């Protein structure tokens, strides 16, 4: 079959990418709060470091007791050790990526693992 | 020390995440291409899954001599074998995201991997 898979996702839509992409080094997840709104929990990991990426509006997340201010563009990579929540802004609701993959697991990559063709 | 790296990054700025935030499981690329444009080669991977996800804009990706349209919103995988080259569209640039993370080293992920803090 295709050495690819493509979907498209609507602009306010909650999903996760590994089972509907087949994705096999990582799980993507894309989500968005309401204004006001947050995850109800607070969470860490076994061996997936997470990256998270700010799409859209505003909002917080608090890592192991530090809660960080959060705005589109923004970007960060959490050890699974780390302790999580997300949350919209009170004014503004928040749209955000989070990249779960394997910690340690990459090896070489771009210059050490793409491949160019003629 | 903190369990966790933060960044801004520009809404039209190019740049690679994972020296900036030291990340051990992947590497992601932010990258946009201005009307009419588009990378000048061809390439795929030795060992590294591709995800792609355009943030905005449209345009097309080839890959294996079969050209995709592209527009935001849209997700994609690709095997390492795939032969890909993006480029923007005619009349409008594109804005992506590139995810390489090492093809099938993902093993546990959310509800086996992720730990709930009571
Ligand atoms: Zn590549
Ligand atoms: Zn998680």
């Amino acid at each position: 079959m295709k050495n690819y898979q493509k979907m498209s996702v609507a602009q306010d839509a909650r999903v996760e990418l590994h089972d509907s992409l087949a994705l096999t080094g990582a799980e993507v997840s894309i989500n968005h709060l309401p204004a006001g709104a947050g995850v109800p929990f607070v969470h860490s990991h076994k061996q997936n470091e997470e990256i998270y990426g700010i799409l859209s509006g505003k909002g917080f997340i608090t890592i192991d007791g530090e809660k960080i201010e959060l705005q589109a563009g923004d970007w960060l990579r959490i050890a699974p050790d780390g302790k999580r929540q997300i949350s919209a802004a009170s004014d503004s609701p928040i749209g955000f990526l989070c990249i779960q993959v394997k910690a340690g697991s990459l090896e070489g990559y771009t210059m050490t693992d793409g491949v160019v063709q003629l």
